């Protein structure tokens, strides 16, 4: 065939029920999420090609960057109750691996506050019982597929992307390959 199990994609031995048709994770510890985000517009060109009635989500995990990690995800989870992911997307990336400005809470809360966000209104989704139970999302969507690496995306909860497995002699041929494969995927 042209697509095949073991090559552009791996099937899970236990499929995942009830999961989103189309679950991506990262964390903004990751070099190749990095990558992923602000040269190759994975998320975006993924998008671009799924059909009508398809649903895209996008969850933070733990297992890097031990607490400043786990900040970064109830971090992830106020920007997702507030709708204001695609604001700081690209200074959270840049603030911890370009320019390396955050290391602590504190500093993560500066991107948001430059961004425009209200401190008050921050806080308050930072210490509110809606993010706590995004975050249990988070976490439990995570150990559904028994995640140890990012950047990672599943589809339908039973197949998983296998961008090993592509060409990467050019960058624009190796997302078209992967948005293709995920198209593919979400019509099986």
């Amino acid at each position: 065939a042209q697509y095949e199990d073991g090559k552009q994609y791996t099937t899970l031995e236990k499929p995942v029920a009830g999961a989103p048709q189309v679950l991506e994770f990262f964390s903004f510890f990751c070099p190749h999420c990095y990558q992923f985000e602000e040269v190759l517009h994975i998320s975006d060109n993924v998008k671009k090609k799924l059909p009508e009635g398809v649903k895209m989500t996008k969850y933070h995990v733990n297992f890097m960057g031990g607490d400043l990690g786990k900040d970064l995800t109830q971090a992830w989870a106020v920007a997702m109750a507030l709708g204001v992911e695609d604001k700081v997307t690209v200074p959270l990336f840049e603030g911890v691996q370009k320019t390396q400005t955050i290391r602590s809470a504190s500093d993560i809360r500066d991107v948001f506050i430059n961004a425009g966000i209200k401190g008050e209104e921050y806080d308050a989704a930072w210490n509110s019982f809606v993010v706590k139970s995004l975050v249990a999302q988070q976490e439990k969507a995570a150990a559904d597929v028994q995640l140890r690496g990012v950047p990672a995306m599943f589809v339908n909860g039973k197949y998983q992307l296998n961008p090993q497995g592509m060409d990467t002699s050019n960058m624009d041929v190796f997302v078209q390959q992967y948005a293709d494969t995920v198209k593919y995927l979400s019509e099986k």
